[PDB]
């Protein structure tokens, strides 16, 4: 049903989805006027983020995203509960206009975004049935932009010709999922949010890194063209672009940071 | 009963005006990416602007927003066809956060915008009727920020203390419009797009000025404080404050310059 362009896109996924056009929306522009630092901030540890590599892990394209599937026994130690990893994929823009992160910060996107969705695991027992609830979700945002070629990425990008359509899966060998996050991970933005996808359910922990990582030029334009919306056999075939919220209002409210 | 705040906000507009999730949506971000200098885009001549004082014109708040109503012999001549004046308003931010734009240029707003509304006269009879046919409508957008003192801006706001509430209405003597617009009107921004409140109309030919005005914090503050959507008896007021639209979405769509650099 819902997309990110044309009729059902997203100013039409509160009919549907009425949390959409509810409460605490994500995403949200990130700037100094709304910014309080808040001690009580401490680094999280990443448990279990070193994916056995005599595993593997399933790559599908859901006709929304590309995501990781990821095992239960990653987890975050650091919140009030422990919240494990469910999945990880991004959002990003076209290489006309190559800004697709979710966030901004001071008012500009980054070129692509990748969240790692958990789960509070100590109040429910999968990501599912915790999505609609309250603590439910915890999603670590890492903002990307060109720069060096980046190894790490690669690890998923060099996949993503297998997972083409919609409905298409590949495996993925573990590896290190802690290689995608930035230098300085002790310094993030933190809010209350919420999905920024259908059911749009108000139940996330937002953790997005200060700091960018860099993937090259070449390893952007593969996630902008490798992927489309449709299945193979549509006679209509949709590239996979642009798959990313425009930014909600988000006012008198704060968001916290870990860094003065 | 459509707001910019809460359960009835923008992303609830779609529900019972279905061109608000169309096509050709507006305000956008204005930058670099989606930019292209057009040498066609000529000055456009503003005509009959000057209104006389000895006239006075129509300020209404009809609940979501303040216009004042404008006379057809004011035109813009230089589009493809006369476009007379109907009406002009504002969008603005609230006292903690004045920045209240509807476009945003590479990413910030502005800290309010006026929107002068035009629609094709040589083609219908009136903007009601043009409002939703394509091209049938031109709004001039002056993006405005925190500066200096604006006498000629204060020709309207010095009114709006008077038409507090939902319904109420004042007249504001003429002047001369064209001491709204910017320096430099020759340098803008063209794109077709749409109103920005519902019925969301894909039926607007938008020009974005490239240069500012400013106003005052005093003049901000007076107009982020005046006005309510509600009526003056309604026991749930509300205060008429942040009454932009978000940017949507602008792919496939190029916006045109009238300067190169
Ligand atoms: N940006 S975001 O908010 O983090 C975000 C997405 F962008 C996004 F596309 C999805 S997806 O399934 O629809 C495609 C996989 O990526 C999700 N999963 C959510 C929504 C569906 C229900 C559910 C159930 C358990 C765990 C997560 C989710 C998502 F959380
Ligand atoms: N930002 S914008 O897109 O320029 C813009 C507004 F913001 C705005 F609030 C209004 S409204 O106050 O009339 C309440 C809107 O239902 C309008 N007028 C339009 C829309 C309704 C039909 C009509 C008929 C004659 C003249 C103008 C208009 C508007 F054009
Ligand atoms: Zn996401
Ligand atoms: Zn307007």
């Amino acid at each position: 049903k819902w997309t990110y362009f044309g009729p059902d896109g997203e100013n039409s996924w509160s009919k549907k989805y009425p949390s959409c056009g509810g409460l605490l929306q994500s995403p949200i522009d990130l700037h100094s006027d709304i910014l309080q630092y808040d001690a009580s901030l401490t680094p999280l540890e990443f448990q279990g983020y070193n994916l056995s590599a005599n595993k593997q892990f399933l790559l599908t394209n859901n006709g929304h995203s590309v995501k990781l599937n990821l095992p239960s026994d990653m987890h975050i130690q650091g919140l009030q509960s422990r919240y494990s990893a469910t999945q990880l994929h991004l959002h990003w823009g076209n290489p006309n206009d190559p800004h697709g992160s979710e966030h901004t910060v001071s008012g500009q996107h980054f070129a692509a975004e990748l969240h790692i969705v958990h789960y509070n695991s100590d109040l429910y027992p999968d990501a599912s049935t915790a999505s609609n609830k309250s603590e439910g979700l915890a999603v670590l945002a890492v903002l990307i932009e060109m720069g060096s070629f980046n190894p790490s990425y690669d690890k998923i990008f060099s996949h993503l010709q297998h997972v083409k359509y919609k409905g298409q899966e590949a495996f993925v060998p573990g590896f290190n999922i802690e290689e995608l996050l930035p230098e300085r991970t002790a310094e993030y933005y933190r809010y209350r949010g919420s999905l920024t996808t259908p059911p749009c359910n108000p139940t996330v922990l937002w953790t997005v890194f200060r700091n960018p990582v860099q993937i090259s030029q070449e390893q952007l334009l593969a996630l902008e063209t490798a992927l489309y919306c449709t299945h193979m056999d549509d006679p209509s075939p949709r590239e996979m672009i642009n798959n990313f919220r425009q930014v909600q209002k988000f006012d008198e409210r704060l968001v916290y940071t870990s860094f003065s």
